């Protein structure tokens, strides 16, 4: 009995919602290609409830899902279940615009409608490469985009695949731009620091094979990213000390490669054992860019 | 597994898709203690407009509307029903008809298309009928209500209402009465006499000598049902309701079935009374063995009070 018990109304129509358009998408096969219509697509069902299930959902709201048969494709490309994507946003209310799913293995960000319409002007586009590249890309994954709803307010998110680990805790965030930027001694004053390009050469080991994968993946990105005129990214990078993680059962440093997607460990010949995540984050609004960007990353490898 | 709600008209995909939406709403609702006042004033309403998706079967566009779900639920609840059979009943394949007189794909179930006033008149009776098949335990000659729906396909609104089928889902009605027991010449038709099965009425049972042999104690529980039914309707200022009788000819189902193998290959006279809910047996000592099934329909210078003695008097008449 899914109850969709969550803080906020309007999380409760997003696993309401999350929950309606996956069952209503298991009836409907599986296309041998999408189609242009489905670019264009969407589904949209208005709610209306008079004393009846008043007691988690609101009794009036509409939800809107953009391209529904796009994204599932994508989804499946980024070998994500349909019920397992609908499992972690059903199950248990997303928690603390910008959430996570009780299980933390995606992300739901809020959107302006401008970012929506950037989706739309990206999505063909945007398939189409992750096609062309087998879903191995350190681009964002975008599983799922919605318009909610509630109270005559609309609201508009997409979710994406957590770049962190679901479960090993993360010590330090590095927001990398590639022009100075540094942290705040207000955003200094929370637990754990979002830090940029500046406080990271002021203060990564992964080996010679892996940056021979992740470069040759990242530098591909960024260039599809360029064609789009597209420009103002970060790479999200997060840090995962082993040693302090101490201070049946898990272990130490221990992850699934198919479930923390980004997860690289340290090489052997490194001073501490610890687990990196990095992938690119923030798309939705070039060459510059791209090099000078490309070329800082490039400077944070051995 | 897949449900395509694939159906020969628009309105009956949105009557599976509704039914299968409102089942499945529902059983992420617990089940209350008891009804509570509004539940009897509640109401569900979806509505649908998708765009360049999913257009196979479905309109794009369409409404649906379940009245007072949870009283609905639990009525099904006592006529011995589970939501997820009566689901598959309706949404494993399309119900077939006879819009605006279907059956559900098995025959479980009787679909009918009904007016505006009954709607309202359906409100009005809601509270009094549930606590009589709560008083009555859920046996009763009655309709028994499963499910009311308003659909909405290219604007227009089709009200309908889900009951039990009287008759069997499985053995064949050879011929059927429609009775009120009137005053008037109640016959069928020209065209109905005809017609593949017809419907017969007071005159035609009358003029042909047929009574109904069940045996004493099937008949005192049914005309108990009767006398408390038909009492519970004149106190609810109903008329102009029917009984519908149906025969099953058990020798004549014995031979037709013995048709279909032998031209095929280029119990008997039985049934679950806990499924075939209005069904009896002949009596031992009858001329044919016979499945009777009788049930009252219809209740959407005579007053009601009159009618009801009348009819009782005519159908505890129609059978020995
Ligand atoms: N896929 C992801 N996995 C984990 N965290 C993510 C993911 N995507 C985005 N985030 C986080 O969501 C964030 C959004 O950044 P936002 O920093 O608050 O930038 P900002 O410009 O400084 N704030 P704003 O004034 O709203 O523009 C960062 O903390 C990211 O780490
Ligand atoms: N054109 C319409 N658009 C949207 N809703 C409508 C429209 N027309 C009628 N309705 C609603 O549909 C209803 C269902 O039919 P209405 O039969 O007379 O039921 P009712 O008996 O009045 N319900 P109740 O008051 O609980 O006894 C109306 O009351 C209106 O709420
Ligand atoms: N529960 C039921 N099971 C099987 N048949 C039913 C049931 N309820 C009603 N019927 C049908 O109802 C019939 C006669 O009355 P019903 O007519 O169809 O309403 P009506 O259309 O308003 N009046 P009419 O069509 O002229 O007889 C029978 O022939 C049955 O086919």
């Amino acid at each position: 009995v899914k109850l969709f018990r969550a803080s906020e109304p309007i999380l409760s129509v997003l696993m309401w919602g999350v929950n309606h358009t996956i069952n209503e998408l298991s009836n409907v096969p599986v296309p041998v290609m999408l189609m242009p219509d489905d670019f264009k697509a969407y589904s949209k069902i208005k709610v209306d409830n008079h004393l009846f299930n008043k007691e988690n959902l609101p009794s009036r709201f509409k939800f809107k899902e953009y391209c529904p048969m796009v994204f599932r494709n994508l989804r499946e490309r980024f070998g994500i279940d349909d019920q397992d994507y609908q499992n972690s946003v059903t199950r248990s209310a997303p928690i603390n615009r910008f959430l996570t799913t009780y299980d933390r293995r995606f992300v739901i960000k809020t959107v302006s409608s401008e970012d929506v319409a950037e989706m739309h002007n990206i999505l063909k586009k945007y398939h189409q490469f992750i096609v062309e590249c087998h879903g191995n890309t350190l681009l964002p994954q975008f599983l799922g985009m919605y318009r909610l709803t509630v109270d005559g307010v609309e609201t508009y998110m997409v979710v994406t695949r957590n770049v962190f680990s679901h479960r090993l805790t993360v010590h330090r965030k590095y927001d990398l731009k590639g022009v100075a930027r540094e942290a705040s001694d207000k955003e200094k004053a929370k637990d754990l620091p979002t830090f940029k390009d500046n406080d990271f050469l002021n203060e990564l080991h992964v080996g010679e094979e892996s940056k021979k994968n992740f470069l040759e993946k990242l530098k591909r990105d960024v260039e599809f990213l360029a064609q789009l005129k597209i420009m103002d990214y970060s790479l999200l990078v997060g840090i995962h000390d082993v040693d302090r993680a101490e201070q049946r059962f898990f272990g130490p440093g221990e992850f699934d490669p198919s479930v923390d997607v980004y997860a690289m460990k340290s090489h052997e010949s490194s001073p501490k054992k610890e687990v990196y995540f990095m992938a690119i984050i923030d798309i939705l609004t070039p060459e510059q860019y791209s090099k000078r960007f490309n070329e800082f990353m490039s400077n944070i490898l051995t």
